[PDB]
């Protein structure tokens, strides 16, 4: 099965508690990765809330880093939305 959100509902997680950003139609919690992320998380955190797939592909990340992210998927944008 898969989870559907909207954008009404990513918009609210873009806090100090909560980080979700789109990529691909996908949706990622990236909370806990916000120190880890060798870009360093200010870039995270702008982009956080909303669809971030231009800027992402912009500075053109590796495979690793295109393999890694795949454990934040939490489900996809919704249909309608798109
Ligand atoms: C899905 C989560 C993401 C993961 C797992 C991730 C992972 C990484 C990793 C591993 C690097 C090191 C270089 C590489 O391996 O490509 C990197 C660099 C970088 N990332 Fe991300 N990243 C993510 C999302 C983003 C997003 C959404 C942005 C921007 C809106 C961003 C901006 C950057 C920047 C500025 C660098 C530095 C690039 C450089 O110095 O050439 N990253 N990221």
């Amino acid at each position: 099965a898969v989870k559907y959100y909207t954008l009404e509902e990513i918009q609210k997680h873009n806090n100090s508690k909560s980080t979700w950003l789109i990529l691909h139609y996908k949706v990622y919690d990236l909370t806990k990765f916000l120190e880890e992320h060798p870009g360093g998380e200010a870039v995270l955190r702008e982009q956080a809330g909303g669809d971030a797939t231009a800027n992402f592909e912009d500075v053109g990340h590796s495979t690793d880093a295109r393999e890694l992210s795949k454990t934040f998927i939490i489900g996809e944008l919704h249909p309608d939305d798109r």
